[PDB]
């Protein structure tokens, strides 16, 4: 009945145009959320699916459940029964779940802690099939032949053996300012780095250069190391790599002793095709509702070479909405980025697509409503268990109300990553002579955005060559040291970073990205170790060295990106919806905008100083310099003076005033009101 005029419609009038499909999705999530109420005590209930599923103990016996349907015969096998499960049989109920109740020896657990664990089934009276519990909580890999295989493991550990969080989650910032990060490749050394390193060793540096969120990547099990950690293959358990489920409790928990967020990522748009180590062995042919993934195409993703979720069957719905509340009870996470939102958005996946900003592009046949109604819920229930959680989406399409709370009608997001801005950059840097640069084009790229909905803006992320490096290239080995002075492809790449960093945060979105090393222009690019590289380590790391180095001028732009989100910090400029491009001077390649209280002045001509430049601001008084791009500390020349006074003259009777300054070549300076 209130489905009839939904807040989403008030936010947007264009939405009602499409009131057929909102009324079948809106009824979809309604009836889906329903059933659940019914059936299974709500979301909340529903979510504890981990209580329930795989091993757990429960009084003087240990209870080992798996979702099979497909299977005839089943047992658990392990170590604890020599991998013989002969009296380990399991039993099937009429909804294809698989149990056994193994009694206790002495109040001592038949499964010890740390020890090797498989499901073991039989299907069309074939050769038994032995596969990893698709609710272990940890899978480990022996470095001698296969690679791997892996092996799941029952994790349990004994109280002194357990981490113990002791920090409280901190509380959710004005805007999130996010340090994006991979433990495995965050370590100097050539090598799988481990959770408690980067805990120890990097964690510092992201508060230190103010940022207050870290989006830890690649957590989800994934057998194949150069996915990123994007081809999920144990959903419930820590990469094992870098360490186990209680080195990762530390490192949450040091954050947070920091005053940083942690978000996850989570990978719910697809799963590793891997048979031996993932979901996929649960498929041995079966219709899709005895699946965790569709049949034919439906169930396959061409691009990504993996298999596709069935958001509709029931035990899905349980797997992915207890994977959520298992990360976020257990680990203590603050929110999640859910990865691939683009291709879960569409039957299409919107693979080499090319959306225009038709909203029936986005309201068509081609919506997912299944994958739709998964998010809603997951979006109902995390808020839910923790009412300032961050959720993120990655989806490139722009999909209108992907980032409006559920209950208006929205998918429930609080932030899109802004991914149309690297883009820019990248032909930019790439393709076009700094001259042929237009500054309207710049600022279009960054303004066109859904107003109603928050964005996360990043000049670059992982995926090859660096803003420093497309800048600098081949000059950076040397070029970089300050024992001799500056060339002019050095002083420019250094300017131009700091400058596209910079006019990306203020003029981009609500929040800020900034992916682990780019904060200081880190040289090269990112390559896993692949077999068409050789397996090979040397920039699967990051050259810590380089920032810690004082002959090094990798200093200078580590040192703007500190001031710059501490600036935000003092400013509040990401959570401020005043927001007024005065100028795009394409002569003179000036842009000059206010972001909350703050005037900010960009030259991108490669050479001239301009003098007495008018800049337009709201509040008349006394102006000074917030931030210098040219400041000596920065490594520029230092022509701005910070103690000089800049006094507002009127305008009218488009900006009502306005003052005057200095702006010298590649340079950007923020300007404050004094108090």
């Amino acid at each position: 009945e209130e489905v009839d005029h939904l807040p989403i419609y008030d936010l947007d009038p264009k939405l009602e145009e499409f009131k057929d499909h909102f009324n079948y999705r809106i009824k979809r999530y309604l009836d889906q959320k329903c059933l659940i109420e019914k059936h299974e005590g709500g979301l909340e209930e529903f979510s504890k699916g981990y209580l329930k599923f795989g091993i757990n103990t429960v009084d003087g016996a240990t209870i080992y459940r798996e979702w099979a349907p497909a299977a005839q015969e089943a047992q658990l096998i392990g170590e604890f029964n020599n991998w013989n499960g002969a009296k380990h049989k399991m039993e099937k109920d009429k909804f294809g779940i698989w149990s056994i109740k193994i009694s206790h020896v002495n109040g001592k657990p038949a499964i010890p802690h740390n020890s090797k664990v498989k499901f073991r089934f039989r299907h069309g009276g074939g050769a038994w099939v032995d596969r990893i519990p698709a609710w272990i909580r940890y899978a480990t890999f022996d470095a001698s032949k296969f690679g791997a295989p892996y092996d799941g493991v029952h994790w349990d550990p004994p109280a002194c053996e357990r981490y113990v969080f002791k920090h409280p989650r901190p509380p959710k910032p004005d805007a999130p300012r996010i340090y994006e990060a991979h433990v495995g490749m965050s370590g100097e050394e050539p090598e799988v780095s481990t959770y408690r390193e980067f805990a120890d060793n990097v964690l510092p540096r992201i508060r230190a250069n103010n940022y207050n969120t870290v989006q830890l990547m690649a957590i989800m099990e994934h057998s194949y190391y150069a996915s990123f950690g994007y081809h999920v293959t144990n959903f419930f358990a820590v990469s094992s790599r870098s360490g186990t489920p209680e080195d990762l409790k530390y490192l949450v928990d040091k954050a947070h002793s920091l005053g940083l967020r942690v978000l996850m990522d989570v990978v719910h748009s697809h799963a590793s095709n891997n048979v031996t180590d993932g979901l996929n062995g649960y498929d041995v042919g079966q219709n899709t509702h005895e699946s965790y993934f569709h049949t034919g195409d439906r169930g396959y993703h061409k691009l990504w070479d993996s298999r596709l979720f069935n958001y509709a069957n029931w035990e899905v719905l349980r797997f992915l909405l207890s994977n959520l509340r298992y990360w976020m009870d257990e680990f203590m996470f603050d929110g999640f980025r859910f990865d691939g939102v683009t291709s879960m958005l569409y039957h299409h996946h919107g693979i080499n697509k090319g959306f225009t900003g038709n909203y029936k592009e986005y309201f068509s046949l081609d919506t997912d409503v299944d994958a739709i109604v998964y998010m809603m819920l997951a979006n109902h229930l995390m808020h839910k268990l923790l009412p300032e959680a961050t959720i993120v989406a990655e989806d490139v399409s722009g999909m209108p109300v992907l980032c409006r709370p559920v209950d208006e009608g929205g998918v429930g997001f609080d932030f899109r990553l802004a991914m149309a801005i690297p883009d820019r950059w990248i032909d930019y840097l790439k393709n076009k002579e700094d001259r042929k640069w237009s500054m309207s084009e710049i600022v279009q790229t960054l303004t066109n955005r859904r107003y109603t909905e928050k964005c996360i803006a990043y000049a670059e992320s992982h995926d090859d060559k660096t803003i420093a490096f497309l800048l600098m290239d081949k000059e950076m080995y040397t070029g970089m040291s300050d024992l001799q002075p500056a060339s002019p492809t050095i002083n420019r790449g250094i300017a131009l970073q700091k400058m596209i960093h910079f006019i990306t945060m203020a003029l981009g979105g609500d929040g800020y990205l900034n992916f682990m090393g780019n904060e200081f222009g880190h040289p090269e690019w990112i390559d896993f170790p692949r077999e068409g590289n050789n397996w090979s380590y040397d920039k699967c790391r990051r050259q810590w060295s380089l920032v810690d180095t004082d002959h090094l001028r990798y200093k200078y732009m580590n040192a703007f990106d500190q001031a710059m989100n501490a600036l935000e910090e003092e400013f509040s400029f990401l959570s401020s919806s005043k927001q007024i491009v005065s100028d795009m001077n394409e002569k003179d390649k000036v842009i000059v905008f206010e972001r909350g209280d703050l005037v900010f002045v960009f030259n991108f001509h490669p050479n001239k100083t301009y003098k007495g430049y008018k800049v337009g601001c709201d509040l008349p008084g006394k102006y000074r310099v917030a931030l210098d791009s040219d400041a000596l500390v920065f490594g520029g020349h230092g022509r701005v003076g910070h103690d000089v006074d800049h006094f507002t003259s009127p305008e009218g009777m488009n900006r009502p005033n306005s003052f005057k300054v200095l702006s010298p070549p590649r340079t950007c300076v923020a300007y404050y009101r004094v108090d």
